[PDB]
């Protein structure tokens, strides 16, 4: 479900609230990666409730 891994071992996960999704229209997060090896790299979408916009 994570679209780019890390190498050997993940260090851990940073989340980044987005608010409202101009297609979705629901809450969202940015989920990315931080590795051990290199750093940031993007993870998955995660959803909240329904949204206003």
């Amino acid at each position: 479900a994570c679209v780019n891994q890390c190498p050997d071992a993940i260090d851990r996960f940073i989340v980044k609230d987005k608010g409202c999704h101009g297609v979705e229209k629901k809450y969202y997060k940015q989920v990315y990666v931080a590795c051990m090896n290199g750093q940031h790299l993007y993870c998955r979408t995660e959803w909240g409730g329904p949204c206003q916009l």
